[PDB]
């Protein structure tokens, strides 16, 4: 009867269930460091060519949209691109043996583009079908096999974080004024720095950077809350845990890694034409949750009413 | 009282409040195919003009950020514009009879620009207010009557969604190893087909898509998880409904459909110049809301709690 | 003890335990009006300069992502940067006296470059570290004294904000039908009006809209719903409040304000060539939270659980 006092007081201070629990509110600001020398031999259109260059911020990503932010890791780009007719790229789903092959009108999802329903030549004696749209259309090729911009391992995000919980009023930040800030988080050295090595995070979560840079994915940081708002028992800074969003499916239907195609527009000779990129590259995602306790009384008064019941009736046994 | 004792325990049961709920963590990632063929005449500056080409996905949308992507519609061009001063747009705000109705410095909200105080002539005898802003300013009219890119209802937009629970340690994802993705999602034949047709998801929101197309929308798309952690009866697996965000409002004054202005900035005859593009299109905002639920014991015992004081009320009867 | 009953009945009352709450769901779209002249005087390279010009919508802002917009409101541009090799702006950390001081290879966080290990001249008989990136470098300067665009404050941010209670099914939106849209939000004038004024927006914070202008910052707008779905005492409004959430740290190493930089790459005399532009401005973040009560049954009864036992206790004495 008294050891079902002390479990039930137990189980009351344990589970907190004096306190009241309110939702976290949390805004999200990033600021991403280091630059990345790109040199590297591509082959494009059957011929050997050279990307060099050094990449800073703004030839790489973009400022935080939606509590997330990408960084280029690798890019396909074909250029010159104008409204036009021309066979599309010789895939399994594009050749044609004959004009019967192709037919008028028809769009691929394959395809960037609408057939024109006539059989042409695309290279030597392979047909492909022809189709309307900006042309040349993209190689269906691979990624470079190793990532143009394989060195964002090494690059550096810097994460602010306000969380506010209003039913409560109490507002603070993931960044405590007088903290070090010349750190690198480490799982245990380092636990509340907010610099973040993106090859890191990578281990962390037990995948290679370099794979993943290659095809594009989406990495998840998430930051965890366990605000107690009581002054007996105070505590409130965040737990940073990494974890692999991305699908990973390696399916060709299931569209996998992370890219997207766009586009640079520009005129010469009087003709409209388009420069598109397909990006390659990994998104983090920033996933802030949290929890704040603070002393109820009618909490207190219901559990309590739930347990003056439990007690007649441990003593009825 | 015995029935109190079934209804009690069926009450438990059925609000499994033996159970513990746990709000969903939601990441979203889509990827958006098709292609639309755009052949139209749209009168601009009072002339007759030819709007021919195909569009692509980097001509037409731009990747999802903050979970919600746009898909433009239809578009209004306004070509040329530089730092100058023009004549205001003849409207029933910006005409003047003399130089005296405009007021030198004046800013409205319907004009694009800082009046200088002097009536001019925008065309014939009609005069309207000189202002000084990007000139010539983009025509007072209309979105095309059939929208340009009225073929963005046979578009395809492929979601992928992961899930996590962090206090109950569950994850899953929308999309599950060998599910045969060539469907497109049915109410009853494929409602776990992550393929949508746009067409499809205005039809079951009883929205016609055209009608939307021509001015913008924000369409919503629910994503709904009804997850039961327990081994007993175990289940995870979304529910996928529409409802259209869109005030609806039909009013000049509330700016009605989703629209927006973006310039593309240009230098010719070393002369500074910009392209003014006004963007119609339908927003899709995604919304997957969850709850997990796992049986705890201490929530149990909270309602055994309520529930024996119940039980000796009813025996006073 | 009835004293008990009446405390015991009015902690329900005015607790609501009778009702179930429900979390808001959320979708918020957003217009930006105003123009801004801007006529300032700017020291480039060490050369007097002047900005001149009218900016609108297109010029300064883009489409709210992830319920947050951003409005610029300062910027500092560098034209012509190309690959190649160039001397390091001069700070205490790039400076050399000989070719020792330089690390061939080495990138430094501050450097947009990386070095080639060569000391050179940048002006005059001052030295700094030669490196490799986009060239010329752009100056460590301070943003211009008066924010470029300082009348961002006159502008006019107008918000639609839905809201949906699924497991109640009840949607309701910000703004309801014949509301004149014609006012200025005021803490008590018009405290529904969704028209906002940036300034006055900074003014309820206490914060000087002119200040966080020249460096950036980032304001955050409160939507707050307390929604009674019961008939009987039903409501369900929304309530605007405006807090601060940038860090305002003001230390160098905490990348303090908004900013980002952001290229626009052109080609020139057969060469490529970009335009480097570091953004000022306040990111608005919109936080919407809520929630729904409607009258439940089995949380009335489990709160009667509760209070039975506290009735034969407080019975006891
Ligand atoms: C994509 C790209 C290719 C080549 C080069 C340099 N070239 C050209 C000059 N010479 C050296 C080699 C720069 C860039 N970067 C950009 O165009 C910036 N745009 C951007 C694209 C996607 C993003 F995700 C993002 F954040 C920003
Ligand atoms: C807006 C537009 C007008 C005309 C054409 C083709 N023309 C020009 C060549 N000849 C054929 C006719 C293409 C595009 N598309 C773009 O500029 C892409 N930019 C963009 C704009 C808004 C978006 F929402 C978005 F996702 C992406
Ligand atoms: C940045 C800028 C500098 C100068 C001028 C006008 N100049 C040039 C013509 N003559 C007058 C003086 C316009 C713009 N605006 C843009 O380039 C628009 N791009 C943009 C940049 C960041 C944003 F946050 C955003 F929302 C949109
Ligand atoms: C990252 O930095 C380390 C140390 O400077 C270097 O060894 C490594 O090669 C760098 N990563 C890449 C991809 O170059
Ligand atoms: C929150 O607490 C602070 C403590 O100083 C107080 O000044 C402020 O008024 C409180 N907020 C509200 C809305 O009352
Ligand atoms: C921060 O720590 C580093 C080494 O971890 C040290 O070199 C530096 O002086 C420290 N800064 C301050 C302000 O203590
Ligand atoms: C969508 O596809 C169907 C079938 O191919 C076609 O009949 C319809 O016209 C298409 N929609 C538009 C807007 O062209
Ligand atoms: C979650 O469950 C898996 C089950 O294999 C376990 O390996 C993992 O360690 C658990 N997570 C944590 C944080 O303990
Ligand atoms: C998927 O279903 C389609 C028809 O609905 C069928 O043609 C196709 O072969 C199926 N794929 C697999 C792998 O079963
Ligand atoms: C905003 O408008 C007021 C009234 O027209 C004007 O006095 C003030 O100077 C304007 N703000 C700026 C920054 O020009
Ligand atoms: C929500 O309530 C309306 C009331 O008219 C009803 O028509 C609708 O069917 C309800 N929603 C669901 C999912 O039943
Ligand atoms: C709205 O209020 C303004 C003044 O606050 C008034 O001038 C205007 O006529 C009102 N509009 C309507 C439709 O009542």
């Amino acid at each position: 009867h008294a050891l079902v006092f002390s479990y039930i007081s137990f189980a009351l201070i344990s589970d907190k269930r004096y306190q009241k629990k309110e939702p976290l509110i949390s805004s999200v600001h990033t600021k991403v460091k280091g630059i990345a020398e790109v040199k590297a031999e591509i082959l494009e259109n059957g011929m050997k060519k050279m990307v060099s260059g050094v990449f800073d911020t703004a030839d790489y990503t973009f400022p935080l949209q939606g509590n997330s932010f990408f960084v280029m890791t690798n890019f396909i780009k074909t250029e010159g691109q104008q409204q036009g007719l021309c066979p599309d790229f010789p895939t399994a789903r594009t050749i044609c043996s004959s004009d019967r092959g192709c037919k008028k009108g028809r769009m691929d999802p394959q395809s960037k583009g609408i057939q024109t329903g006539r059989c042409v030549v695309y290279k030597e004696r392979l047909k492909t079908c022809e189709v309307s749209a900006w042309c040349p259309i993209e190689e269906v090729k691979d990624a470079p096999r190793p990532a143009l911009l394989n060195s964002a391992e090494n690059f550096t995000v810097l994460i602010k974080n306000n969380i506010d919980f209003p039913g409560h009023n109490y507002t603070t930040r993931n960044i405590l004024p007088g903290v070090n800030i010349t750190c690198t988080f480490h799982k245990t050295q380092n636990p509340q720095c907010p610099i973040f090595r993106l090859g890191d995070i990578f281990q962390e979560t037990g995948d290679s950077f370099s794979d993943v840079a290659i095809q594009g994915g989406i990495m998840g940081i998430e930051i965890y809350w366990d605000c107690n708002l009581d002054g007996w028992f105070h505590h409130c800074r965040p737990k940073y845990s990494f974890r692999r969003l991305d699908d990973k499916t390696t399916s060709e239907s299931l569209y996998p890694g992370y890219n997207f195609r766009y586009a640079k527009y520009y005129k010469e000779n009087n003709v409209e034409k388009r420069t598109l990129i397909k990006v390659f590259g990994i998104r983090f995602d920033i996933l802030v949750f949290g929890t704040g306790g603070k002393f109820n009384v009618i909490q207190l008064a219901v559990y309590i009413g739930s347990v003056i019941s439990y007690f007649g009736l441990a003593t009825v046994f």
